RNA sequence: GGGGCGCACCACCGGCCCGCCUCGCGACCCUCCGGGGGGCAGGUGGAGUUGGAGCGCGCGCGAUGGCACCCGAAAGAUGGUGAACUAUGCCUGGGCAGGGCGAAGCCAGGGGAAACUCUGGUGGAGGCCCGCCGCGGUCCUGACGUGCAAAUCGGUCGUCCGACCUGGGCAUAGGGGCGAAAGACUAAUCGAACCAUCUAGUAGCUGGUUCCCUCCGAAGUUUCCCUCAGGAUAGCUGGCGCUCGCCGAUCAAGCAGUUUUAUCCGGUAAAGCCAAUGACUAGAGGCACCUAUUCUCAAACUUUAAAUGGGUAAGAGGCCCGGCUCGCUGGCGCUGGAGCCGGGCGUGGAAUGCGACGCGCCUAGUGGGCCAUUUUUGGUAAGCAGAACUGGUGCUGCGGGAUGAACCGAACGCCGGGUUAAGGCGCCCGAUGCCGACGCUCAUCAGACCCCAUAAAAGGUG
RNA sequence: GACGCAAACGAACCCGGAGAUGCCGGCGGGUGCCCCGGGAAAGAGUUCUCUUUUCUUUGUGAAGGGCAGGGCGCCCUGGAACGGGUUCGCCCCGAGAGAGGGGCCCGCGCCCUGGAAAGCGCCGCGCUGCGGCGUCCGGUGAGCUCUCGUCGGCCCUUGAAAAUCCGGGGGAGAAGGUGUAAAUCUCGCGCCGGGCCGUACCCAUAUCCGCAGCAGGUCUCCAAGGUGAACAGCCUCUGGCGUGUUGGAACAAGGCAGAGUAAGGGAAGUCGGCAAGUCAGAUCCGUAACUUCGGGAUAAGGAUUGGCUCUAAGGGCU
RNA sequence: GCAGCCAGCUUAGAACUGUCGCGGACCAGGGGAAUCCGACUGUUUAAUUAAAACAAAGCAUCGCGAAGGCCCUCGGCGGGUGUUGACGCGAUGUGAUUUCUGCCCAGUGCUCUGAAUGUCAAAGUGAAGAAAUUCAACGAAGCGCGGGUAAACGGCGGUCUUAAGGUAGCCAAAUGCCUCGUCAUCUAAUUAGUGACGCGCAUGAAUGGAUGAACGAGAUUCCCACUGUCCCUACCUGCUAUCUAGCGAAACCACAGCCAAGGGAACGGGCUUGGCAGAAUCAGCGGGGAAAGAAGACCCUGUUGAGCUUGACUCUAGUCUGGCCCUGUGAAGCCUCACUUACCCGGUGAGGCGGGUUCUGGCGUCAAGCGCCCCGCGGGGCGCGACCCGCCCCGGGGACAGCGUCAGGUGGGGAGUUUGACUGGGGCGGUACACCUGUCAAACGGUAACGCAGGUGUCCUAAGGCGAGCUCAGGGGGGACAGAAACCUCCCGUAGAGCAGAAGGGCAAAAGCUCGCUUGAUCUUGAUUUUCAGUAUGAGUACGGACCGCGAAAGCGGGGCCUCACGAUCCUUCCGGCUUUUGGGGUUUUAAGCGGGAGGUGUCAGAAAAGUUACCACAGGGAUAACUGGCUUGUGGCGGCCAAGCGUUCAUAGCGACGUCGCUUUUUGAUCCUUCGAUGUCGGCUCUUCCUAUCAUUGUGAAGCAGAAUUCACCAAGCGUUGGAUUGUUCACCCACUAACAGGGAACGUGAGCUGGGUUUAGACCGUCGUGAGACAGGUUAGUUUUACCCUACUGAUGUGAGCCGUUGUUGCAAUAGUAAUCCCGCUCAGUACGAGAGGAACCGCGGGUUCAGACAUUUGGUUCGUGCGCUUGGCUGAGGAGCCACUGGCGCGAAGCCACCAUCUGC
């Protein structure tokens, strides 16, 4: 047979992301002295739309403490923030929606967003629209804090991980049922070339292990092992269970 | 007319050498620690030996490895070149009459006790409608179909603000790409592009394989083979000889797809079942059976038993006699037996024919056969399928059967004369143009000769 | 006050602007074109009859100055309910309407410099270039384009970067000591320079690709009059052209096309209403089953349609 | 409060008016009632499939928190997703909405455990041994075991029964073979359509079920309207064809080109026997040249491929896991926890590490200030402001990730290869593939077929060897229980029993039975028979040499009474040998070798081996299938003979049982002779001729013929044999009509004649089947039908006896060839014959018609580019007038021509 569609996406020729009109990488201000021993005052300049994501981005303007300059940061817009408000980032920052402060300095049950997975990575978790992370518990002895991720998973992270207080703006985006295939065309035209998905049963055996036969049946158990080779790992990869549930 | 030395070669019997086996095991001069010998004999294995024949060169042919007689694949591999077509994506540009339905929003006026409703207008939303350009390509299965065109033309038709159309610049490259998925597209090439090379790839498979004359002349069968379109092998074929015989007296041997004589072998035809095994019909007698009869049968039944056929023997390699040898055999060195040696006796002791189809070596082709009389299996039968003997044919023309592969006659250098075969002799068309013999036969579908080109049961006061 | 003055020092560094923002709809301003009236001038066409007629020509570059016109969430005064202003739609208003008076931007429109000297039109003379006259005055529009605006609509779509240029913040610095100096973004003026490469032509029913002068393919710009809803079809002007690799003569069969026509019947043809026939535009009426209430729908089914002569209504301006 | 002036363009109404004509040209939806499928728009096989296929929104599941999921790369812990972060990315299924989505976790697969008993690599560990080595313990992942999971693949039965037994629904469906199901409806008639019925060959619930507005160049049925689709064709125009001037190919070609029969490679053009036969040509035409185009694409074969799939064979990338390696340090009880410096990751312009500014959508830029010091009031430096020290920039991991290297598992993701043969084509079946008996087999031997009837891959320490004794099968007479069969006994008993087995042979003091002694079923050499090449192996025979058994002995026995019961090389294994080598010697292990067994190749002289291809390819094959033709005629069809019987009686008016003889090639087979470098394949349409086994008509005979009607038979193919519904249909069935609605042939006539409905490429759907790719001889939908100008034949059209007193013309003759008419009705006969009636003819005569033939245009109708006349739309020449343009602008009428059973005439 030939190389299946799923394998051709790793070479990245026509499957690369469409990043022409994107405004930049949304990430927290990198950890410095002002965020380890205090807070820095930042003004929200504009809340812009990032092509490819349903979550708006805030252009928060900060002031460089070592040189006379104004640092422009592209944060994940927390739902509720607005242009003209002051966003405070640091250890001594107050618990307000939009502020950035470590998880160790926030009480249990605090709803946060743009949460750092490791101290300094400038935000990795809870970045999509309407999502958030809850601070479950703390541990001052080990300086570790337990948080709840939007997938229901509970991860033990460091207490120095910075996060934005609040929920990511643009919530409820998946609640509007797309009606036209054209709206799905434009939805993925800004993200990547992945929208029109031909079924493997609708192909020939040369390009998919589910194709072929005088009917469009799968023919083989759709649940495939995890150690299956690339080109065979299609269907339900390492499915623990199936059915309506 | 007698004797003899006997070449080469062949048959047989020995001797010896090496391997192996069995038997015999012993005292002894080579033991000098260790050890080497000890007629050993009787068998058997060996590509040995018993008075070398090879080596080199050349020539011819055969079977091989090689491009291997020539041309031919579908492929496989290595390296490379293409996204000017097209597929998708990216970037930056360009483009899409006039109408139709007419949503939210808004205005005003009616109805109502209120909740609120009703009407008109406005408004201009939509993968909305008609439709031009554009982009597509439904039907006519129209035109065309060596065309205008290696996909075009006409009318008709789909869509025509959207998942729209489109340029340029970019990206993805061959087991890779790309694919709203047709195995589609990737430069007229796609169920794996193109180019060059490996490569003159291999082919048990088609095709072709070049001058003459002369001579000889097949096989389609055996066994084996992942064989059954091929090979190996035997047979059939040719060539090369050679050993002789005739020369030197059918001298005689020897031989034979043939008889004769003698001697065996067989279980088929026929026959038989009142004989066995099995099948089967009918009465009859006796105290369903039992006895004597009876009808009808066998390929896997048979007492009996041919024709044709198979083997063997028809002499000097015989016959007769004597002596000798033996470890085998044993009442009996003659009891067997066999071997060795010598002597005696042609009236070569059936017919016919023939030089020995003698002894070798090398060897091509073939290993699809087909047909006829007879025999014979399966089948309703077949110009069917499968066997047996022989001939034919393939390979073969000629006379005849009009015609023809195979029937009939007869096989062939180039001719003249003669005469025939099979078949014919009204005319075509050589030959009855006989005063041919006797009879049969009338058909309003007559009849007219192997194979052979169809005719039956049953009928006629012809 | 918005902001204006020919200029009107100023670095490092910082901030911001322009470059630099999609598609669609409505409306408005301006050109171009088209159209109407001059009983307008200059030639021309017709003049059998009629036609104060028909046709053609009646213009001004860049840049600069001035002024219409358009735009402005720009300013000042002031204060709104009996709310008012206002658009086709909307929208706007004590975060300040209306009104009054200003300011700014765009002005591709008009006038002027250019610049009538040139260009067109007409007439005249000369020859084998010189002169004359004219180049005028208006009307409009559901008109068509282009463009500048404005207000919206749409997106689970938000519709580029950079070179370059500019403003501000900054006040580090520079300048002279009584008339000048430093400094000058003064289209105030003068002086000098701007190299290299492409540039013809075809651009398609004969200059490209398809082997060709191939009915194929190949990205754009400009675009008139009449009919009409139309960038439809049909006709005409400007421009182009000889009918698309040949002529002549016949008009048989059989073809291809004209989607030619055909009495009576009307799908009996045929696998099958294949084929083309019917219907068709517009106006006025009338529109079911079913439904996701959106539709179905131009459902279906009707009537009307010419020409001519009138009536009525729908405007603007002083 | 308007008067004056200016400015258009629409709308409504009315009169009048022409031939009731007017969106006059042009432009420009036929409609309705239903079924199926897909929701829709969109997309798709460039060059045969625009679709019901793909996509789609929606729905659902799966994976994954980044040291990650998915994927790329030869490789860098490089790259894509990712300028991403679960409202995300990645992998699948289903396919809008509505309505539901049942049961099954046994199987397969996925996944989760590890109170995990097994299986279990490398390394490490222990023991034995001179050591190589052997043995043992230990023993990861995975497997096994256990649980979960079906919107995972899939499945969802006849008291039996499993894993669940098809639930809601739906249906003779795009799914039902039987089948053209049954009923209803739709029509005169319906294999169609629709609605029902459902044990449904073989429906069914996200392999989604049911429904469904809107939509569709989708499939189907009906109705209205409409029409040349047809009845039934005709006329006109343009461009051609045609002729001409100029110009000027190609395909194709053994030679060629009249037929009938014959035979032949079984369908000649040439050959045979006949018919016969006259230059040179034109326009047509499509019968033939088994016409051309193309080394059949179907089929088979080849030890030729390729695409693709799996539970094929053998590997492999990746991945999982273990050991070693970078890999060090500290502590505690191999394991755990710590250490940082290896290594790894993250952040940053490496900007503050360790120890001692929240009151606003301002502003913040190289230090003010102070202290100290140096230049000649201008100038400069330094320090504090801005604390000191420090060894690693700051975080997060950490000797774990990860790299390297072996080891185990997984691995159709990928690679390579295979997937027997025989065979009345192949496949399926079977084994005729290695053997044995009888027969075939034709009296030596041998002798074939997918001939016949059978057997074999064993069995036996005796069922081998030997000796002795005994006699069997069966029948009869008898004899307590005891009988048709228990046991005793007598007589008869050629074997008719038994001998392991198939059958044949052989066997009576044996070869059978019984008994007691045994291991000749042992060890060896060669010869030899059978199969045979006269090779091997297997299976036999006769000996010789050993050592034995049994018997008193002669003797018998080296397996089975005989004919069957079996296996090369290589390798492994075992046994045997004072006997070899282990090589520079010696010793000892090991290894090798020699001799003999065993381990096995059943395709049995012995490869290690699953499919599919309708996406297919190549070399070939008429050695071999699917057509026609040929042979044959079982079968099908048709006709006889005999005469039991039927016919009230009466065999034979008409029939014909049991039997039997034929014919025919319009059935189907059998065969495989022709054709695979191709003979175009079903049906219909069209058109011609032929056969008679005669439906009708003509002339007859017969009757269980009164008439009428009908039946049987004869001469006889002259003439006719229809229009429709359904189905692609030949074949059926029905509706009507009719004198009758007879059956056939001609390559199962006829595709360069047509039409493609069907079959029979590639698209796609359903059901069943298969794990799958795929299959269906099941259904369904869409799917390029190319070329003639050559030679004949035929159709017409020119011309033709090259020699002559012939040339030329008129009127004619005529061989030969073609040939043509046909059937019906009405009146009359006549309500008559006939008959009891009911009913009910015929000849002559008369008047018409059907089908056909040949004409013809007076009439009617059609056509009209005489572009003849009128009218008229848009435009154009200024207008009138007169005209033109729109490939014939349109409309009405229309001459002449041509033309219609749509008008007319004639047919012996
Ligand atoms: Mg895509
Ligand atoms: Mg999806
Ligand atoms: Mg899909
Ligand atoms: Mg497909
Ligand atoms: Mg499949
Ligand atoms: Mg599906
Ligand atoms: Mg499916
Ligand atoms: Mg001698
Ligand atoms: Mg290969
Ligand atoms: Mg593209
Ligand atoms: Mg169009
Ligand atoms: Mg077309
Ligand atoms: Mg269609
Ligand atoms: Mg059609
Ligand atoms: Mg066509
Ligand atoms: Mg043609
Ligand atoms: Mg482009
Ligand atoms: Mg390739
Ligand atoms: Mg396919
Ligand atoms: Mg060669
Ligand atoms: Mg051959
Ligand atoms: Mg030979
Ligand atoms: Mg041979
Ligand atoms: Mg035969
Ligand atoms: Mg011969
Ligand atoms: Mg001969
Ligand atoms: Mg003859
Ligand atoms: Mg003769
Ligand atoms: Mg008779
Ligand atoms: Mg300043
Ligand atoms: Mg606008
Ligand atoms: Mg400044
Ligand atoms: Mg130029
Ligand atoms: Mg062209
Ligand atoms: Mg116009
Ligand atoms: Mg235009
Ligand atoms: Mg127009
Ligand atoms: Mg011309
Ligand atoms: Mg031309
Ligand atoms: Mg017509
Ligand atoms: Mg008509
Ligand atoms: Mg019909
Ligand atoms: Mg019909
Ligand atoms: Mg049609
Ligand atoms: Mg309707
Ligand atoms: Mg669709
Ligand atoms: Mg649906
Ligand atoms: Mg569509
Ligand atoms: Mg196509
Ligand atoms: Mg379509
Ligand atoms: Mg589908
Ligand atoms: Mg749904
Ligand atoms: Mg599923
Ligand atoms: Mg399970
Ligand atoms: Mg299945
Ligand atoms: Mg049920
Ligand atoms: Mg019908
Ligand atoms: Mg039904
Ligand atoms: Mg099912
Ligand atoms: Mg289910
Ligand atoms: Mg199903
Ligand atoms: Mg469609
Ligand atoms: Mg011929
Ligand atoms: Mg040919
Ligand atoms: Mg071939
Ligand atoms: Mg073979
Ligand atoms: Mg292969
Ligand atoms: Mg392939
Ligand atoms: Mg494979
Ligand atoms: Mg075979
Ligand atoms: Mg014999
Ligand atoms: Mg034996
Ligand atoms: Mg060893
Ligand atoms: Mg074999
Ligand atoms: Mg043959
Ligand atoms: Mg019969
Ligand atoms: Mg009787
Ligand atoms: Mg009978
Ligand atoms: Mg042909
Ligand atoms: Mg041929
Ligand atoms: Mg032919
Ligand atoms: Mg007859
Ligand atoms: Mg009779
Ligand atoms: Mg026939
Ligand atoms: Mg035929
Ligand atoms: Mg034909
Ligand atoms: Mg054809
Ligand atoms: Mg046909
Ligand atoms: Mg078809
Ligand atoms: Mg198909
Ligand atoms: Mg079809
Ligand atoms: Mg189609
Ligand atoms: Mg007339
Ligand atoms: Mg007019
Ligand atoms: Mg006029
Ligand atoms: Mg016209
Ligand atoms: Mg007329």
């Amino acid at each position: 047979g030939r190389v299946i569609r799923g394998q051709r996406k790793g070479a990245g020729s026509v499957f690369k992301a469409h990043v022409k009109h994107r405004k930049g990488a949304a990430k927290l201000r990198h950890i410095d002295f002002a965020e380890r021993h205090g807070y820095i005052k930042g003004i929200v300049k504009d809340i812009i739309h990032d092509p490819g994501r349903g979550a708006p981005l805030a252009k928060v303007m900060f002031r460089d403490p070592y040189r006379f300059k104004k640092r422009t940061e592209l944060f994940i817009a927390a739902e509720g923030i607005h242009t003209g408000q002051f966003i405070y980032c640091g250890k001594k920052a107050q618990l307000n929606i939009g502020n950035v402060l470590p998880v160790g300095t926030m009480p249990e049950g605090t709803i946060v967003c743009c949460l750092e997975e490791k101290p300094g990575d400038r935000g990795k978790l809870a970045r999509a629209s309407g999502n958030y992370a809850t601070v479950i518990s703390h541990n001052p002895e080990t300086k570790k804090s337990r948080v709840k991720l939007p997938s229901g998973s509970k991860k033990v992270i460091s207490s120095a991980n910075r996060a934005v207080v609040g929920v990511v703006a643009g919530g409820g985006r998946i609640d509007k049922p797309i009606l036209k295939a054209g709206r799905a065309y434009h939805k993925y035209k800004a993200k990547r070339n992945c929208w029109p998905r031909v079924r493997g049963v609708a192909m020939n055996p040369v390009e998919h292990p589910f194709g072929g036969g005088n009917h469009q049946h799968i023919g083989k158990p759709s649940t495939i092992r995890r150690d299956a080779p690339a080109g065979r790992k299609v269907g339900l990869i390492a499915a623990r269970r199936t059915g309506r549930l």
